[PDB]
């Protein structure tokens, strides 16, 4: 039936959770080109601001429908609608900090609706995250592979620090399409290039966030 | 004294495991200083659970720990302010749990508020296939770091085939008392034994625990401790 | 200066994996600036291997990486001093590898000395049951830390049933060149593709690799 | 006999940690059934160590463990065949150790052969800066898996600033006895306490350990 993902679509996000005991909430509105793999989002901290932790760790928590797929690789996420999908992720930082995320992605007309829950634990008191000594993400590469009827992903991310060092993390994600399994055109092993740029940061409250993404094979 | 010989438990828990939302409510009682407690947990939403309940049991109570050898009770002494804690539990087969908990004191009742998110539990693993049979007793190591109490522990989940499914826990305990008033313990161990006494209708569970905070006693050292 | 368009490889490796001792010797060649190489490996002791050879392949060569976009070659520029590296590889099923490697240059030959210890590979896992079918291409992130070059990567071992067995690699690369003379690169990626050309009688293997150092393109 | 009340220890250890080659030899004695032992360790090569000796300490003895509660001693009952074990130790700051060990019996002497590879210890971390002050006592969990004995433990390294540096150990113990003659124990705990009694000139170390195998008491 009708194709539900358009050249131009918008984003509505609500995210709440707890990082090292600190409760917070934020809302996001954005837009992008799903098939060109580009998107931009404006995030407003609505509760718990100003954040006592670096916003940068929220960034990869704030969008798998906006990925350009090349080489005929099936789009597990775009093809999931109208049902949509959820995903679960644990991100383990090398200094002990850890993030676990549950996300819900649904489609409402021209708007992707994102619902995000986040719990963070054991971020070191004098680490770059809790001290806010971070300076954005390096581009990262995710490996995507099928397992037991759903799509799994793992990636390494490198958080830039204001002392010059990188703070790395390991991500494990399971993506769950709500589509009938037999109706799933599951992709094969492939890569996902993600580049996140925080265009603006204001008053520890307002953040403009840009991402370009591509699903591809090696070279 | 704010903590007495016999006290009661009121718990609310909400979370999502591998995409499945659930809520549960607990009521129980125990002897804080004898390090024993029992709680009745009802799954109020998302029941019957599509996963093994056993992984919720250690999410469902640090005030009921018997402290020996003069080890300060970071949890009992935190009141009336109380405390929070945060924890990530990594299972050897890829599954993971992250928990936030709030512990406060209302008269004779300890109030527990728990939020849980679980990810990447293997579809055919013991947890999602409900092939578990309770926990082995666990030893947590407790040590101070940056003004608060940290804890790490290995947990061994018994499987129905006779095997064990192990996991690694990292927890930060955060007392709400002013740092000036905190009486921080030194490095020590926490023995925890969990027993699920009842399961009824995949919706009602009875859970008992005993716990002791101690130093290493089996292999002694020339200067304490 | 010391690295030319065509060079050879002489490798010696010994180690123990899940209690099984082994030794092997390798001889190969490649084009350092085109980022390609091939090598013939013979299990000289402990053969036939009771484990999948596939896990040894990423242990058997950083001088054969094509560097684009002006990225300084930490490994090629390390000579004549050369370099060492240390790596731990953790498999998702509990198996783990730790490797020490020594790389030196004698005339036209790169000299590789490799030590490996493997622990806790599951008895019925793909590695010990030899149910593996080579590696997916992998991406390593390279970044400077405390005067030397660090590397992390995820690797995915293909299994005969179709599934993947993933692992996490953490590596520190140590140039023997004086710190003041080291031309440290910035954060970048490393694409590695490993193909096992031949695998005979659990003792004789041919191994090909193409590698590229690049930014996010 | 084969394990008597008073036996001796002969150890040889070799390895590399962050690229630094080292060798050390050990001589000691203890009471296997009282779970106590002492040992003198000499750094024979690579001295003085550029890293803290403390991380070598738990690499340097499963025979000297007092078994209470009727726990079968997997290690004592492994002789004359003896046993090996394999271990990976992951520190919270990125450093890692992987060890292969061989334990055999020669008359009144336990013979230990140890291979160690260490990777990615932070340049300014406690280990490489030698800011450690001995180990806290540890608890290992022991459980059977696929015909052999597995172990996991948390170890906490005391640091000079008061903090602790924790690590996670995964070990597989492999008895050389025939599977059919193996008396495998059930899930139990292992209490280990290590004390370094002397440590002259970064080349000589005296090391004491008491150990007990038990249930939860
Ligand atoms: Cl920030
Ligand atoms: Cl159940
Ligand atoms: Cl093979």
């Amino acid at each position: 039936g009708a194709p539900l993902v358009t050249e131009d679509m918008c984003i509505k996000m609500t995210m709440e959770g707890t990082i090292n005991g600190h409760h917070f909430k934020c809302v996001g509105e954005g837009e992008g080109k799903p098939f060109e793999g580009t998107q931009v989002e404006k995030i407003r901290i609505t509760e718990g601001g100003p954040l006592p932790f670096a916003y940068d760790i929220l960034a990869p928590c704030c969008s798998k429908t906006f990925i350009k797929h090349v080489s005929g690789i099936p789009d597990y996420f775009k093809e999931s609608f109208p049902e949509g999908f959820t995903w679960e992720r644990t991100q383990i930082f090398e200094d002990g900090g850890s993030l676990t995320i549950h996300q819900d992605t649904s489609l409402q007309g021209n708007n992707f609706i994102f619902k995000v829950n986040v719990i963070g634990a054991n971020f070191p008191a004098n680490g770059p995250v809790m001290q806010k000594k971070t300076a954005g993400w390096e581009p990262s590469v995710e490996i995507l592979y099928p397992r037991d009827g759903v799509l799994c992903g793992q990636a390494l991310m490198a958080l830039k620090c204001t002392d010059g060092d990188h703070l790395t993390s390991h991500l494990r994600t399971t993506y769950r399409s709500r589509k009938p399994s037999n109706a799933v055109n599951m992709p094969e092993f492939h890569f996902g290039d993600h580049r996140i740029e925080i265009l603006k940061a204001e008053q520890g409250k307002f953040y403009e966030q840009y991402e370009s993404a591509v699903a591809r094979y090696c070279e």
